[PDB]
């Protein structure tokens, strides 16, 4: 675990990247890990089993959680990250198959699939930071929902479990999402620069 | 049980009343009596307890059941039944009481008191006709009913208990006061007639 050999791992072995992108984004990216892993099995473990509804009506309990999340925050957060994590994925692969071609027998490439990548980094953080916005509007969990998607009869009040945790690390993931996005448009800018 | 004695009950020991009167007046009221005993206990017997509402909130089952039922159909029938037949009473007490004086010692007397306790009657019909019509619209019960009273949330489903039982002896019930007004306008209007 020698801080050089997570370095490394973590940059992806690339010559373009600039302060930024190899302490920043890196940095950031560790931090949201470590926030999902410790909030993922603790805080919304428990999401459906603890969601109950003031009704007697067999299946309303399942019918209005799905209603009302129609995929959870700790997934979406999990997708978001596998999906921004993608073209670093592609790029260090691509290094690494260079590297293994050169040994068995350029830098343009490199430069242009660098700024590619960063550009699709940005869009993944900008599409779902707008999709969490579609499914949740607003920041904050209300404890009290009212449903009425069949079989539940007229409208039914549902319970959220731990409301104001979610909407702790809600604004915590939110806000280290738009830091990314603020730093990804900072590294595409200073490369178009430095280019020049 | 002797049947002069049960007309000679009946009519109240009277000497002005008609036939209508003292025959068909009296044969509806057996049929209301003998129609609300056997309806009381079987039919409206078990109309709270059996009443439900698909909820989970402790007391809304009590609260719709008050709400929709402000009075059982059963009592208000016996509390017409009572307030027809006391103008009854009252002329057969007075009767006895005439004849008590006159034993220990009129007629124009006994005939307006007789005219004032059938139009009496009549009131007391035609008002409780009204109140039935004012807290039970309509003659038909339904099967569901939609509450949504203090604690029950939003709007509940709650269900009444052989409803269309409930209507049918609602019917006859109607059906033998309608008939019992009618009468007694034809004895007003008789004697009217034949006092000229
Ligand atoms: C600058 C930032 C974005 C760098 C992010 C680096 C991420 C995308 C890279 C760094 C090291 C990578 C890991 C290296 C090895 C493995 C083992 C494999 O069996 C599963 C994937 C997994 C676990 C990789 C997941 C992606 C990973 C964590
Ligand atoms: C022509 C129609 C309206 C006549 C109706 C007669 C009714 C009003 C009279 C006839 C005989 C009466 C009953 C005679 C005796 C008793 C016993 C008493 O301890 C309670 C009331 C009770 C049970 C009376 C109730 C009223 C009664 C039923």
């Amino acid at each position: 675990m020698n801080w050089t050999g997570l370095y490394t791992l973590l940059s992806g072995v690339n010559r373009h990247s600039t302060a930024i992108g190899r302490v920043w984004l890196s940095v950031i990216f560790i931090f949201r890990i470590m926030v999902l892993v410790v909030a993922a099995e603790s805080v919304w473990g428990d999401e459906k089993s603890s969601f109950i509804c003031n009704t007697l009506q067999p299946g309303c309990n399942s019918v209005c959680y799905d209603q009302f999340f129609p995929i959870s925050h700790v997934r979406l957060w999990s997708l978001q990250l596998i999906l921004v994590s993608t073209p670093a994925l592609l790029v260090a692969m691509h290094v690494a198959h260079q590297q293994h071609i050169e040994k068995k027998m350029i830098s343009g490439t490199l430069w242009w699939t660098y700024v590619i990548s960063v550009v699709f980094r940005l869009l993944f953080e900008a599409v779902f930071m707008y999709v969490f916005y579609l499914l949740y509007p607003g920041y904050a969990m209300v404890r009290l929902v009212k449903c009425d998607v069949y079989p539940c009869p007229n409208t039914v009040d549902c319970f959220v479990s731990r409301p104001t945790e979610k909407t702790v690390f809600t604004v915590f993931m939110l806000a280290a999402s738009g830091i990314c996005i603020i730093l990804n448009v900072a590294e595409v800018v200073y490369l178009i620069i430095r280019a020049c």
